């Protein structure tokens, strides 16, 4: 599924990213804007071997499983494949854990070049939240 700006921005406050770990809203939002294009179902294979899975580019030698990243952990305890459902609450659960390790949302290269010091609250502006 390819969201809508403020429909992604709604499903995301109604699965607790606003202001998780104190990454406000548009933070996200404009996150997932640069990583996926606001789609559900991107992928993307890295040098390493590991590819990148879903609207928030989850990586698979740390967090998921898709059976073909050796010696890689999966630390969200899922198949990377569920990351690229239209629900995206397995996507939001495993991102909570890696906003939570240790170097926030630098996690996400999109967001450290494109999203981190900018207005990000544009990302939300016009929407019913
Ligand atoms: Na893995």
């Amino acid at each position: 599924k390819v969201f809508g700006r403020c429909e992604l921005a709604a499903a995301m406050k109604r699965h607790g990213l606003d202001n998780y770990r104190g990454y406000s809203l548009g933070n996200w939002v404009c996150a997932a804007k640069f990583e996926s294009n606001f789609n559900t179902q991107a992928t993307n294979r890295n040098t390493d071997g590991s590819t990148d899975y879903g609207i928030l580019q989850i990586n698979s030698r740390w967090w998921c499983n898709d059976g073909r990243t050796p010696g890689s952990r999966n630390l969200c305890n899922i198949p990377c494949s569920a990351l690229l459902s239209s629900d995206i609450t397995a996507s939001v659960n495993c991102a909570k854990k890696i906003v939570s390790d240790g170097n926030g949302m630098n996690a996400w290269v999109a967001w450290r070049n494109r999203c981190k010091g900018t207005d990000v609250q544009a990302w939300i502006r016009g929407c019913r939240l």
